[PDB]
């Protein structure tokens, strides 16, 4: 597929890090 930004899933999955941004550092 190709629609979910693409650039995001490109470099790295913004699941955990992009989850809380700062929360992931203490999740």
């Amino acid at each position: 597929f190709l629609q979910s930004d693409v650039f995001f899933l490109f470099l790295l999955p913004p699941i955990i890090l992009d989850a809380g941004y700062f929360l992931p550092l203490r999740s």
